[PDB]
């Protein structure tokens, strides 16, 4: 069983003062924090081993190549890939879902032809789709909420048709904190004719992905939200997919032969990593996912199922406050404070040592949707502990309390 | 004066052993080493104030923005750019010249344009020109070359018509070494209503880089390159350029509004950054920028030149040993063996514990106008020295030798 007085020692960041009040760092839906075997992994390769990819030209040049592309293994069994071929590494899950929309939508998009989103995706998978049917001519359809937040599949049902090619959703919300039913969605799309694309960044650090019994055809995750270094993600596609898309960005390493004018491509995975890669980067990925193994995805899923449950709890013993989404749900709370803007919720947190988020949460049309300009976020992860939560909720006491008297 | 032990003092990496002789790396065109001050740079990132950007929210937010801004203001004055919003954080030179392709040269192509380029072209500034030109209808141009591998200004005026849009070249070669005159070449696209894009990533890391002088209209360079992390590069463009470019990709981050349907961007740089950016990256590229001008560019400069110098002539007093490009050049030699395969040199150099690179170093064009289908490369950097060069000259002499033998 997971102890959390172990887990939070090795994370040195959160061993800290913020304004004289030790730190409660409850932000990890904008990213993660670090620890020292992550940390570690970066210094040993730009201590020991740092050089190009590309194995038997030179012994620090084949170490890099085998870190790299061992890495990829250990993201692959990480999501239960088939193969590393569908495993690209990116800078992150926005780039993913781009390239997904510039290689796959804008070649198989055509007047008449549907994309289906959904109210509640972050801007990463809205402005892609949005910029990929004005160049094809196609339409940009939304599946309807229900009152708490949740798809029905119904709903979904309805929306998806014979003309959609395209069905993109999130896993996990950011700000609502519902988790989809993607397995089911992906059966509707396939029905349908269409591929479905998700939008994995809240849902891979903290529960256990499998992308074959999703039987999704595009997968996006970020590094930086699960424990790993910054400027770093992957894209997961169907290598049948894959294989039918063409590169993304053009350049060195993902080419076989160059001509003057013509040239052709590497094999997957390689077609889409034009140019030095991410190296040190991908390489912590991988440390980040031994030590999220370690820890266990399953354990970690308890621990924030707990938290929020004990969250929520604690939010409906506050008067003038308001929960947006559904009671099940992943590890955070989005909330308004009745007679405070959020922002300024934040300011007088952050004097209490609290980090929590204000603003649209990169989801303009949700907070459109649920009727508010801004909402104030908790968040949390695997170094999180119920006494922070107790911090939080008494800390919007008193902010309540301080708006009242002046 | 730049005293080289106190300079390799700061670079970890530098003091192991490979098949039990010394390291002697001489690989820094493919990926250069960092120093204590940028990998600690990491270190303090991730173990103090790592955050997701966005000034106003809370502490370490605060200062994880104020690191990631301030990274862009060190490249700015790196640079001499006039202004931040001409600085871009990308993921490599690569994707920087992937953009201008993309957002710049896809939309000002049309048949009967022109983009020029030149033979000696890594691939990264070759590959998206012949895919821009494909999908335009435009045409692609080749710049020739002299015999010691320079390019004549005559041939640059001969090349570039009126109807040229576009030039594209290295400032520096990663194979010949060669030096080209930029200054020179912006003046003549310029004169024939072309704007010119300068691949810098071989020249940013060795030499002082003044884009108001050098009148460059975009300039793209490498993190990896020039002691800094993994996985980011920049985009500078002029701004009145970068105002009328649409972005490369689409997300969170580079909004403004975003609507069911349309979205409107955010003021330069952001508008071309989309997704949580690289934020680690970028403050390390930051500290390798401080480590560099505590060092004196130019110093680094004068002890490549010398470098140069000594390895040009200890390579002449090999038999049997062919050099490519001119006699003024930067800090590297490209060579073949007569009678022995580059790759095979490589290996045996490998065995004596030096690093080189063989193959066609991403410039396949050059090696068939070079009339081979593969080099070997010695690339020098700030922490190399001559007794590198003389273990070098040595071994090769072993390698003829040894290949004469057997
Ligand atoms: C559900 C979901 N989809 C996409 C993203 C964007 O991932 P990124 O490219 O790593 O910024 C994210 C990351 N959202 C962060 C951020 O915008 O800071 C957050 O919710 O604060 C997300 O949670
Ligand atoms: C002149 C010049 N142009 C573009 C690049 C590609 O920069 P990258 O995107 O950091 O791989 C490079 C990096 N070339 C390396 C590499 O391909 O490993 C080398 O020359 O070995 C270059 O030197």
């Amino acid at each position: 069983h997971m102890n959390i007085t172990d887990i939070r020692e090795q994370f040195p960041i959160l061993h800290q003062q913020v304004n004289g009040h030790d730190l409660v760092y409850l932000d990890s839906a904008a990213t993660s924090q670090k620890p020292r075997a992550v940390i570690e992994t970066l210094d040993k390769y730009y201590n020991q081993y740092n050089s190009n990819v590309h194995r038997g030209v030179h012994t620090l040049g084949t170490r890099a190549t085998d870190g790299y592309e061992g890495a990829r293994e250990k993201v692959r069994k990480f999501i239960n890939a088939k193969s590393m071929a569908e495993i690209i590494f990116t800078k992150g899950t926005t780039t993913s879902l781009n390239m997904v929309a510039l290689s796959y939508a804008r070649a198989n998009l055509k007047p008449g032809d549907e994309v289906v989103i959904t109210y509640m995706e972050h801007h990463a998978n809205i402005i892609p789709w949005q910029q990929a049917v004005k160049a094809t001519g196609a339409t940009l359809k939304y599946i309807p909420l229900q009152e708490d937040g949740t798809i029905s599949l119904e709903d979904v049902r309805e929306t998806v048709t014979s003309n959609t090619k395209i069905v993109a959703v999130s896993h996990v919300s950011n700000v609502l904190g519902t988790v989809n039913p993607i397995k089911e969605m992906a059966k509707i799309a396939h029905d349908n004719g269409a591929v479905i694309v998700v939008d994995g960044a809240q849902s891979t650090p903290h529960m256990k992905i499998d992308v074959q019994d999703l039987d999704c055809d595009f997968f996006a995750l970020s590094s930086h939200k699960m424990c790993g270094p910054t400027g770093v993600g992957v894209l997961y596609g169907k290598k049948a997919l894959l294989e039918n898309m063409e590169p993304a960005e053009f350049g060195g390493e993902m080419i076989d032969f160059v001509g003057l004018y013509e040239s052709t491509w590497k094999e997957l995975p390689w077609k889409f990593e034009a140019g030095t890669p991410i190296i040190a980067g991908a390489i912590g990925l991988g440390a980040a996912i031994d030590f999220l193994e370690e820890i266990g995805l399953d354990e970690i899923s308890r621990h924030e199922h707990k938290l929020a449950a004990y969250a929520l709890e604690r939010f409906r013993q506050l008067d003038g406050v308001t929960v947006y989404g559904p009671e099940e749900r992943a590890g955070l709370v989005t909330f308004n404070l009745d007679d405070v803007h959020p922002h300024d919720v934040a300011t007088v947190l952050d004097a209490e040592g609290i980090a929590v988020r204000a603003g649209h949460h990169c989801a303009q049309p949700l907070m459109k949707w649920l009727d508010v300009t801004a909402t104030a976020r908790a968040s949390f992860y695997l170094y999180n502990t119920e006494e922070e939560i107790d911090k939080l909720v008494e800390a919007l006491q008193k902010t309540k309390e301080y708006f009242t008297n002046v």
